[PDB]
């Protein structure tokens, strides 16, 4: 168990790059799914906190102490919930949708390499039993100058295979930097929202203590 | 505009108590509605934060720095979300459902007073034109000893009306103490959840900084 079985062929290396990419793509699609589920669950929570606070504000009467303070600290909350939801669906989400979207076009390129490969081997075979069955050394019919056509499938496959041998691992390595940056944004957005919202709720706690002390004596 | 129009009859005072009670009941039903909406919106948010964090934990690899720390700080979060949702549906909610539930049985009692009143006036009328049309002073038919029956409707109304004249304002005054106590629980539950969850997310922020610094040099 180690860091690259050193006896692999170039094709076996390519396959390993494929397993990694399939897995990278499955992991980003899942993150985008769950995060999109989180956002609307958040949005709906924002909405419910608002209609609930609108109630607390309604049933708490003007003439009681802390009333204007309550209106105020409630409005402060509406705004934190809105930064939070903006930052999630914009700053956090869009990079996720962008990183996630580069995978389908890469898969398309890989399926183009795999296709160009069975066409090229399909002409190596086809042209090797053209050399055998029909060729005399002295005459090349224009039929064995579909040799020019074989060099097309091989020039065309070569460039693609080579590009994928660099492009795939390159993309795989991008995974770390992508996540450190996305999660940094996500975790900071969460931190700020939760910590400011906390400051608000202890303000609200305090206000309600003063009404509890006054109305009790 | 003042604190009790001092020229009111006892009935006009009762009516004012009714307006206050109807309003107290409409405000508690609304609070219970919105708060129940908040709870399931919260519950669903808990669920979504969990499946999302399970993703972050999946896509973050064992071999990277901070990985076990991530698992850990994530589990810590699952539990805060669970205190929060327990405390909302139990400590905050049940007193709300209990305070809210005393209103329908009070309304039933008020509709019993109002009913007993139109029966009693309905016999004052009925028995005043029994005194008139048929009564000679010298003979009481056993028909004007449904006078005993009138004193039933008036004894029975008297006790109810009197009980409501004390019970209704008593309940109205309970409104302040109820809310200071319910909101104290609610706001503290919120405070603790948000402030602890904040501590978790800056831990998560820090972990991800260390992976960003290490993987970058």
């Amino acid at each position: 168990q180690n860091l690259g079985k050193v006896d692999r062929t170039a094709d076996e290396i390519f396959d390993d790059h494929l397993n990694n990419f399939n897995r990278q793509q499955a992991s980003a699609n899942r993150l985008q799914k769950e995060f999109n589920n989180y956002i609307r669950c958040v949005r709906a929570a924002q909405a419910a906190s608002k209609t609930l606070m609108d109630s607390v504000c309604e049933i708490y009467e003007p003439q009681w102490s802390g009333y204007d303070a309550l209106q105020a600290q409630t409005g402060a909350s509406e705004s934190l919930w809105a930064d939070f939801a903006h930052k999630l669906g914009d700053q956090v989400l869009i990079p996720l949708n962008t990183y996630t979207g580069q995978f389908p076009e890469m898969k398309k390129k890989v399926e183009k390499r795999n296709r160009k490969l069975i066409d090229y081997d399909g002409q190596r075979h086809s042209f090797q039993n053209l050399q055998a069955n029909a060729n005399k050394r002295k005459d090349d019919v224009k039929l064995t100058k579909g040799r020019e056509q074989l060099e097309e499938a091989r020039r065309t496959y070569e460039i693609l295979n080579t590009e994928l041998h660099d492009e795939l691992p390159a993309l795989y390595d991008s995974r770390i930097l992508f996540l450190v940056t996305n999660l940094q944004t996500l975790f900071a957005t969460e931190q700020v929202f939760h910590n400011e919202t906390a400051k608000i709720y202890s303000e609200l706690e305090a206000i309600v203590d003063k009404l509890a002390t006054e109305s009790q004596r």
